[PDB]
């Protein structure tokens, strides 16, 4: 069992992580009002409408009625309305869903941000090693694991005491981070592990964990997607 | 009579203008909640807390208890709380207020944006001409100050009360201020809206100080009202 993206990000934020949970909408009218109100804070910003379905590959999926993509960029609130109007109440078809598709009754409206880097990061219970493990890589490709095992970084975690600052500071630099982003990444991975541990999750997968710019061009770590499984 | 900044900006937005109306808060704890929720949309963004008082010179004013400035930048929601806690329910002192100061019971919480240029633009009822006029300049200097030290810097545009501003009048004023590319048409559309506010609301003055060119979170350049004053 999994929980939706926006709920997963809210749980991450609750434990100190930085994640763009946006705001959930159950109608295109509401999605429009969300984008419209956001223009009070950052006028002229663009928007991203993300179908909230329990399935992966939304960006490269397509809707039964023709529209392409479960993650679509929008320039205005009215564009947000049109896009949301094609998602809410319709069936999306991705790789993970096959031809049966998956129904959608809600989307996530968020602001478009400038993305500098995209990382992968997951936390799971590794039976072979008998402990939790943090997997991460800087590649954009399981594909990257077979064509480049050097690209994957696996960090075994003390089943009792959890991660250490040394483990995380190294994982941050192993991914190419320096300056203030090192501690920022450390703090975020700490929060993600607390989610995994304290919520008895079977997997916490951030695909992508990104380096983004703030409206004033400050570089920060932020979860741009999130999947958390249970039971 | 004038109306507060955020009310003026909401009116501009209603008529098609772009203005950072932010969101008003009537308590410090609400100001924090607004900033915190904004981190759901643009995580890591900074914030600006702007005292909502019927007086000018907030940026260089000071509060009866020590804090400096009616428009202060904040890095986190908790900083927004601390700042708002000193503004809401306290007295601000600026040039226009003297030593008696003015009371503040609400603030505007906005996201911090990158400002590239700041213009002045006003629309006032000219009695010698018997029609409205648009005054604007790109200089950073008081407005009457720049007028006396450089009257060539100021651009005056009489407006036909029957046809409103013309596309020709506005395209020139935009380029006279140094705008090119998409900002020209953008500025035209915004000044049109500003006149509709002035005309349809029977205003005595619509003053945008500053009318700015800002970056969006994705670095697109757009015209935006960063302040607003509307009299009656
Ligand atoms: N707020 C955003 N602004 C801009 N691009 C975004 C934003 N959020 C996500 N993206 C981009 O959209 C892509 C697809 O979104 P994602 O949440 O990964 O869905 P999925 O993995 O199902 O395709 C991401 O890999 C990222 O590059
Ligand atoms: N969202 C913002 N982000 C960054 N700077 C801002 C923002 N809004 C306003 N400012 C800056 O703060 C200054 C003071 O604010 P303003 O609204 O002009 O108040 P006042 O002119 O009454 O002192 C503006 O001239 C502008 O340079
Ligand atoms: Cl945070
Ligand atoms: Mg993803
Ligand atoms: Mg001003
Ligand atoms: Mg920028």
């Amino acid at each position: 069992m999994n929980i939706h993206e926006w709920q997963s990000k809210q749980l991450i934020q609750k434990y100190g992580g930085r994640a763009q949970s946006g705001e959930v909408a159950f109608s295109p009218e509401r999605s429009r009002d969300i984008a419209k109100k956001l223009w009070n804070q950052f006028p002229g910003c663009k928007f991203v409408v993300k179908a909230q379905v329990l399935a992966g590959g939304r960006g490269k999926g397509h809707w039964e009625h023709g529209m392409q993509g479960g993650v679509k960029l929008a320039k205005t609130p009215e564009e947000v309305y049109e896009i949301a109007n094609e998602m809410i109440g319709h069936k999306l078809i991705t790789k993970q869903t096959g031809a049966k598709g998956i129904n959608c009754n809600k989307v996530m409206v968020c602001g478009a941000v400038k993305i500098l880097k995209e990382f992968y990061l997951s936390i799971l219970l590794d039976r072979a090693m008998g402990c939790p493990v943090i997997i991460a890589t800087s590649q954009g490709g399981e594909e990257v694991a077979q064509k480049c095992p050097e690209c994957l970084f696996k960090v075994p975690i003390s089943v009792k005491n959890g991660p250490t600052n040394e483990q995380l500071v190294k994982l941050a630099k192993d991914l190419g981070l320096e300056g203030d982003l090192v501690q920022d990444c450390v703090d975020n991975v700490k929060a993600l592990y607390q989610v995994f541990d304290k919520c008895d999750s079977t997997m916490v997968e951030i695909n992508p964990l990104g380096v983004i710019e703030t409206p004033t061009d400050e570089k920060v770590i932020c979860c741009l997607d999130a999947k958390i499984a249970f039971d």
